[PDB]
């Protein structure tokens, strides 16, 4: 269950870290 939560955390930070 903890693994899944980490997968969604990166999904939200994917565009937050992208440079456009």
């Amino acid at each position: 269950v903890l693994a899944a939560v980490i997968f969604i955390y990166f999904a939200a930070l994917s565009p937050a870290i992208t440079f456009g």
